[PDB]
């Protein structure tokens, strides 16, 4: 909906609000099965190029289904199995026998159809190529005697054109181990995929957000190589069923907050750790430290589970009050006032210390606005570029109203001698008991 | 061999025994080799279309061999440099005068051939592709005239198949500054890898390995650009050698172990340091600390040895007695009790603290176990999925025997209020004397 | 010029000089437009496999303009949003009503030409394509009848070859949401990037430089998409301008410096924070802490500002005396004695402890060196490998003079004792003074 900002002085830190979650807590198997056609090598008189080419083009044929054979013998390991145990336990099923005799019967005059499976899975089957068809009807009449008849151009381009999909599937399951992500077009077409999210038991709402985003139902989506059995080719596509719709969703950005001495070795710093993306999620919230792992339509974001920390809803209150000790609000602590910037999503958040040139400039008016020593923020409008140092960053021109809480930083509470330099993931309270039991060593000296 | 588990109660780790180890330990190279066609750009009369297909074609051949050419004028520095030493040596030994003479010598009239380098090295080239028999022979007669002879659509078609191997291998030499990994079937293809892998110095128990694992050795290996020189396009594969074979390999599974007090800010968390892939290797235990460094087929293991640590072989002596200062066991310490979940080979770590919903789940039967505070643990016999929060996990399905291993917890064996919160890479024995040095400092007062 | 090293003793460090910096402070951005035919689907009687050819040929032509389309309907936000914004603004010049039309225009008869812009921005626009007039002359005539006309075999492969490049675009511009890096050579031909290079407002030594690194050049570019709008396809190259060139460029490398006591757990260790490549820039020294931020081509080296940071200039100082509090020299500091080797320009640092076995050897001499335990250093002259424990590196054999610079080691200054041994980002002077200040509290008692 609307994306505003909070600018936290007191914390050198920022919250953008106002987005809209699809948090990915399901999965959506489907089988995309490919009619292949049970050959073996078959030796004529053959000499015209014409018989070559096509021979040639059966031979990459050939070796596809070998390397997809040799590839089921022995699968390595891929640390994706954690997230496609839905999608494996579906390869199980249609290596049982009889299994891909039944698949094998459903598509035999449609390219869709609805499977029950032997495990109780309704998964619906695709047949996005048919080779046996080419084959049998315009190339096994062709070589199968005793000289080879002469083929036209015009088929062996037509088979490089089917032949494609093939080669390109098996060097994707080749050099991912039978596991690929995200899922390219060669193994879900944008035809098949809108066709396919069609046909999901979500709402209507639901495929309509689904299918404006494609490409991030890719990028969280996975391919899984199952068997080869009984000419056919079978692989399934795992895709993301979003349990959470709409949530609302913060990003907290965070910078260094220093002391502002003329002296270095006399100032400390401070700075609010497990920044990131975090939405209401279960009554609780889900925070998600990697940044791939959450993608943005800038109204929206799109975030996996599978990679989330669970945290109680009072965590969101230590933007307003930190001092609490009802939420570990977690800090870390050093002595390097060293300048940066952070661009946030409607501006800038700058922390200038020492003889930085800290600044943020505007393309056709200049300079129009230059940091003093501490942590400051900046808005995007009329705000073109930011630049510390020699570095320049590019502000984000996204629309939405920013909002400059005003406060005391809390580095300045805290007494330097005695201060704890070298705190990694410590919270703010648990800090201070550090310092009242450090005071108290002195206090009987 | 048979994949078994034990759990330590005690330091809430899991060792997941009886993989088989290949650990990487020298190079194998191979010169491969494109006989090329020396020709220069000529203009003749051409007009129908077949005539500018072969130019036209005929022109990306020119630019790829030109595009190599600049590539070895100045090539970039590769984070594998430290790794291609032996592949380097050999393009060196290629651009010496005369040197690319003898192996345009010895592939003459085969495919294969042993050639004797001027450095020692007896490597074997291979000629997988022969662009100058077809150039010379199919399009020089037709271009090198007044006006341009009309080639047929099969020799365009023959053509552009020919010359594809040789563009895709100088897009991957250009966008990897000639040292690409892994090697890519364009470099080498699978039937060129088992023939490489069976002419290799090794025991026909080791080929065998290779063979079953092709997919593994290719992510082992590394292709390298030598030189462009007198028709003639050379470049070297550097392929693994597994000098240590069938050695007992562990994996160590690390998860926190806090307290279980009811009031946060008063648990203090350990954790074991150190996780991944050890194995014995030649006296003393390889330990691989990054997890791409190596990969397994369930029942084995391939480590790469560049990218491991050396330590005594008593570092194994962690697992059953952790406080013994002969083997530094080294732990880090937090206050940070935040649930989570480690999927290992035969089961799952849970470590349970706050009010977080950890459960392990059957499909079938639904939730099976549901942990309390603490760290505790589950065999996959019977279990599908482990969920810690909102974060669902899947259970590796591989067979095997688990063993919990009863203890007390060794957390339980600190005081709090004196603890070290803050340790990152600290020893057993090293906390303890830090804690018995602070103890004696409230003694006296 | 003369690459150059200085290893010091006393530190455990490396500093190799010499190398000329190319740091990146603009961006000259390009426009490059490709002619498509706004035609919608045709149905006319069609048989022969030549008709079915150009028709699937076709639609491959029409999904493609349709995904670049809903890839901006809602474009994803990328990582580079913060160093695209020039580039960006380009994008939303051309989505004005009346913009492509210019371009349009100026591109009428030939293939560049620049164009004025309504922002200011005198931008080179290239045509690097031509499909409509390959499609309205070659195959409307043909479709666009009450039957289709038989088209030949010639155009068949004509229009596949024309249109893959359309087809490769979409692919990288739809898997990277609308921002690729590097710049490939579909997005940009090697022809097309130096006539792009020539026509550049830089110096004529500037222009031989990127000429001859395109490959750097292509790392460190970025192309966006911009809009489709009047039978026009544009998106913009974004190229780097190197505003410094032939500043000094060192690289520090860093090793553990431990003490060689014989009893576990009476031994300390010191390393130097913040390796990387350290370049003069303004005034400054712009330290490059991600190792992939700087491009080597071997006596050069091509930085970018983006993820740099700007240090004073006597952080050089450092190398020759460390122990001043006038720049912040930072150490990490630990009890961690294990053994480890870095390969520098011109040799390796060795850091041998315990019983490993640390060596350097040569492929025809064997080991010439045996290092004991300590911090170590040895030339490339002569050196082939350097092994610690099981793990054996190569020595990069650059030509250059080494300068071994003997001291005491520093950790001898210190007492065991009252270390800090858990100090991540301290200064030398910061931990002094926590030396100085727990010496005091057993002064008293
Ligand atoms: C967003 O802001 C506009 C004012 O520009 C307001 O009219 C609208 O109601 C706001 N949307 C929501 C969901 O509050
Ligand atoms: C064609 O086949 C015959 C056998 O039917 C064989 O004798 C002859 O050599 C073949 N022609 C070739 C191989 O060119
Ligand atoms: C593995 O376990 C089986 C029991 O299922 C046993 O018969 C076999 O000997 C074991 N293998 C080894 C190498 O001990
Ligand atoms: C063909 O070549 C002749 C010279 O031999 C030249 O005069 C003529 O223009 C050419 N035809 C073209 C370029 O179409
Ligand atoms: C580099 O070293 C050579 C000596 O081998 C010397 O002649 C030359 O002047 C040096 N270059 C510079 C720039 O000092
Ligand atoms: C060809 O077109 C006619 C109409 O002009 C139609 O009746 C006929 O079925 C078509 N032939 C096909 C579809 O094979
Ligand atoms: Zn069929
Ligand atoms: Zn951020
Ligand atoms: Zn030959
Ligand atoms: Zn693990
Ligand atoms: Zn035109
Ligand atoms: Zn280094």
């Amino acid at each position: 909906q609307n994306i505003t900002e909070e600018f936290y002085q007191s914390t050198c830190s920022a919250v953008s609000k106002g987005y809209l979650g699809a948090l990915r807590t399901g999965w959506y198997t489907s089988v995309i099965t490919i009619e292949l056609s049970n050959i073996k090598e078959n030796k004529c008189n053959g000499t015209d190029a014409k018989v070559k080419l096509i021979k040639q083009e059966l031979d990459k044929y050939k070796n596809a289904v070998t390397d997809l054979q040799l590839l089921m013998q022995s699968t390595p390991a891929t640390g994706s199995g954690s997230a496609i145990c839905s999608g494996v336990a579906v390869c199980k099923v249609l290596h049982l026998e009889g299994e891909v005799n039944k698949i094998k019967s459903a598509l035999l005059s449609t390219n869709k159809a609805v499977v029950s499976l032997s495990n109780g899975v309704s998964v619906l089957t695709f047949k996005v190529l048919d080779l046996k068809n080419y084959i049998d009807k315009q190339l096994l009449p062709i070589l199968n005697k005793q000289s080879c008849s002469i083929p036209n151009i015009e088929t062996v381009i037509e088979f490089q054109q089917k032949n494609n999909r093939l080669l390109e599937i098996t060097r994707e399951f080749s050099v991912n181990a039978g596991v690929t992500t995200p899922v390219s077009t060669y193994m879900l077409t944008n035809s098949e995929l809108l066709s396919l999210i069609n046909d999901m038991p979500i709402t209507n709402d639901q495929k309509k957000l689904m299918s404006n985003n494609v490409q991030i139902v890719r990028q969280q989506s996975y391919s899984i190589m199952c068997i080869i059995k009984e000419e056919v080719l079978a692989y399934v596509v795992q895709l993301p069923l979003y349990g959470v719709i709409d949530t609302p969703c913060w990003k907290l950005h965070t910078s260094p907050l220093c002391t502002t001495n003329t002296k270095e070795g006399s100032n400390i710093c401070l700075t609010r750790t497990d920044r990131g993306w975090y939405c209401d999620n279960a009554g609780s919230v889900s925070f998600f430290p990697q940044a791939e792992t959450c993608k943005v339509q800038s109204n929206r974001v799109f975030c996996d589970t599978m990679n989330s920390r669970t945290l109680p809803s009072e965590v969101n209150l230590c933007n307003v009050d930190i001092f609490n000790p009802k939420y570990d609000c977690k800090i870390m602590t050093s002595k390097t006032d060293v300048s940066s910037s952070v661009i946030t999503s409607l501006g800038a958040i700058v922390s200038c210390y020492g003889k930085t040139k800290c600044t943020a400039s505007n393309k056709n008016r200049g300079i129009i606005k230059t940091f003093s020593n501490g942590c400051d923020y900046v808005s995007n409008k009329g705000v073109d570029t930011v630049s510390v140092g020699n570095t320049l960053y590019c502000v984000n021109k996204q629309e939405g109203q920013s909002l400059y809480v005003k406060g005391e930083p809390i580095i300045n509470f805290y007494d330097p001698l005695v201060f704890p330099s070298d705190e990694f993931d410590a919270s703010i309270s648990q800090v201070n008991e550090k310092i009242n039991q450090s005071l108290a060593f002195i206090r009987k000296s």
